[PDB]
């Protein structure tokens, strides 16, 4: 479908944001459209030369930045969310173009944006007495960590650079920020956007031709490295940032687990249930991607569940009636292709299980039951809209089958008894347990997974503490 | 020189602490007296099975000691510290003789574990609400990260190793821990000393051959590595733990720089840097190991230091006249030697400057000044009694000297004017600025490593929220 942009996107020259001018890239890469399989713009890629030019541009900006305190960055970051507001519809519509999700999800990734933004704007970090006897004073300051390489993936591009951004501007860092090589379009669109409003090297952002990741993440002028994708590209930035030491921040994936209580209503949980294991067409970190439920609700839960998916809407995201948009790449329509025969082989498929006939990468949202336990569409984490519901008999067993997983990102327990809930989400081994819904992220809330799914938390004090380093002052009296 | 030990140390059998058990070594190694080069006792050394048999121990005590609930960990905390208490005498005897340090070191040693021990043992961690409104209910729980494994260097090896231990096991971890090679004797010892004060499997000690440390950081079982030692090793590490995505606390040791103000009280001043340079033989990761004076003082200054530092005793630790002891081990030593050298090739000696001609690792603390800054000997970490005093001509040219370093652990200013000796103390990029002493490390102040010296931090609440993990239980209503 055709767009509400104010401008021709197919002939628009994009620049990338190093020192406050748009710099021409070393290279063109096309942008497709997931939602038609056509080409749709041209993004600029950076040389390795480019990408020193704008992490020694952020050197250069850092004391000036960490110097102006946070009064005046803050003015800053609300001209940021000004901007974000200003171009809310149009950045919505970039993001569903290249991203491929329903414009309603963007619009909701841009509102995000601008409140985590906002939040931020308003943070505040002081000074600590720890100690003010005869003998000693001694305070606690936080500093900040330095240049960050931010590298965001391709599910919420938008969204995932502005939070990684916020954060570490609030409290004085400088950023080199880089795309995933499928979805530049609304970050570097973005970052025209705010080239005037951002101090010059305060952020930078260079495009990526699919090489670049390693080069930032070993870079010896970045001093932290946010990365926020794939549990395998996380290990590889681990062992990339060991001989500079880097500070990392790494927000890896998940096979979150929703376990349903006896007591549950059949039809709100399966209202949530279809919500959050669908939404974005699967490919969320924190996505629902195993249900459990108990032998009492299996058959009218799956029910449920089966008529929801089956009514969802498959479509162009900028279409108003879209509810579920294509996977985003080519190489995720493949994978959920597989996703596709390994429901056929080792379930039963009670909705969809097929590839839509329609020019880009749809896929009928699918459900599973009956599914082997081993089969590795359950064991495996799965960004597709390809979802199953498992049978338990006890507690106990659902809350180690749950946990038996290298993931532990995220969990939700569902149940009309709110206490024995909690009690239940406690015993799950995440980050975030949410007891009657599902992916809720707010900037107060810290966000973080464990085990192989992550390293810290990306928002509250525990995110902000992330993105500063403790100076002790030690007076002796 | 005369054992106050009520057992003949030669001939005692040693074992590590492996699920309550004291296991036998695969292998044994001898232990040798820094200040005669000769063997003093034997310990045993682990094979690569014993190191597996030290983990799964320490995953199978893991549910039962983090249930056991806080006071009741805490009890046996105190138990702990009853048992430092109870062989005071007997485990500073040890460590000065093994590790080679005055013995009034070593008692200051032995006491510190036991406040650094009494401290945690009364560390509380609670809930935390963060939203409790109509439409919500957010709490965050801090859960025990896993097992740790925790390694040791041979600076301060029985207190190292309580000041990881008691920390972690608050808050309901288990460790395996792996001292330095060279410096076993009296972590083994305690280790016996606590086999049955601490429920089976809640701590393990492992031997080391010098090959271990490897096989621990990227063991699957552990969960989290605690690391001091060497920032070469460090980065060696942190590649280790990538595949495995560990969490990780790395402290590295740095070239920690005291600026002297022309305000200064030169006796005082005086004083206060030979003590905090040549402590424990100037072998500490936070050891003041560059000295920066004004013009004005410069001269004064040196003469107050280079007597002080001839007036050094140099002898063996367990000698109560000694003030300064030998080099913990070998390789030290010849670092030492290649210390001296660069001292004499790159600047003026004005007090020692040799090896005495004795049995044992024996170096004279060494005093230079006139030292070519591009030297060596100020731009690398010297671990040995051999110190530099420079001249500066503004303060900014004292603090960009100070920074022109990769290794930002701890620094100090020594002055009068104690609001500007703050001011300057900020301007150094390190974890901790002392004003007017050095090297104050309390349980209840963070202490860490900026840059390469570190990633996070060691005590207070850093670092105790190190070793745990954030759980966040989101009800909505």
């Amino acid at each position: 479908p055709n767009t509400a942009l104010s401008f021709d996107l197919s002939s628009k020259k994009y620049g990338q944001l190093i020192d406050g001018r748009l710099v021409d890239g070393a290279d063109e890469m096309p942008v497709l459209d997931p939602g038609t399989a056509a080409r749709i713009a041209t993004t600029p890629v950076a040389s390795s030369e480019q990408l020193d030019q704008a992490v020694q541009a952020a050197r250069r900006a850092l004391p000036g930045w960490a110097a102006l305190g946070y009064d005046e960055r803050s003015k800053v970051l609300h001209a940021v969310a000004d901007v974000l507001a200003a171009h809310h519809e149009e950045l919505a519509q970039l993001t569903t173009l290249e991203q491929g999700k329903p414009i309603g999800e963007a619009r909701d990734d841009v509102a995000w944006s601008i409140d985590f933004t906002r939040y931020f704007a308003d943070y505040r970090l002081d000074t600590e007495i720890l100690r003010d006897d005869a003998s000693s004073y001694v305070e606690l300051r936080r500093k900040p960590v330095g240049v960050v390489g931010a590298i965001t993936p391709w599910n919420f591009p938008l969204f995932q650079a502005v939070y990684k951004l916020a954060p570490a501007l609030i409290v004085g860092n400088t950023m080199v920020l880089k795309p995933s090589p499928t979805t530049p379009l609304a970050t570097m669109h973005f970052a025209e956007l705010v080239r005037e409003v951002i101090p010059a090297g305060v952020f930078n952002v260079v495009g990526d031709g699919g090489d670049l990741g390693p080069l930032l993440t070993s870079h010896e002028g970045i001093d932290k490295v946010s990365f926020t994708g794939s549990t395998v590209t996380g290990r590889h930035v681990m062992a990339a940032a060991g001989p500079t030491l880097k500070r990392l921040t790494l927000e890896l994936g998940g096979n979150d687990a929703a376990i349903v209580l006896d007591d549950a209503d059949i039809e709100k949980t399966a209202d949530g249930l279809c919500n959050w294991a669908f939404a974005n067409a699967g490919q969320v970190c924190v996505s629902i991607k195993r249900i459990y439920a108990p032998a009492s609700l299996y058959e009218p839960l799956v029910e449920a569940l089966a008529q929801r998916v089956s009514a969802l809407t498959v479509g162009h995201g900028l279409d108003p009636l879209t509810q579920l948009g294509p996977v985003q790449n080519a190489t995720a329509f493949q994978k959920a292709r597989e996703a596709l025969e390994m429901a056929a082989r080792d379930g039963r498929v009670v909705a969809g299980g097929e590839v839509l006939d329609q020019p880009g990468y749809y896929v009928q949202p699918t459900l599973v039951r009956d599914l082997d336990e081993n089969s590795p569409l359950v064991r495996e984490e799965t960004f597709a809209p390809i979802r199953s519901v498992m049978l338990y008999d006890d507690l106990d067993d659902a809350i180690e089958r749950a946990n038996d997983t290298q993931y532990g990102l995220g969990g939700s327990v569902w149940g009309s008894d709110v206490e024995r809930a909690i009690e239940v989400g406690a015993r799950l081994n995440v980050g975030t347990s949410w007891i009657n819904h599902h992916f809720q992220l707010t900037p107060d809330v810290p966000f973080g997974g464990i085990k192989q799914s992550g390293l810290g938390a990306e928002f509250g004090r525990s995110g902000i503490e992330e993105f500063t380093n403790v100076h002790v002052v030690n007076l002796k009296r």
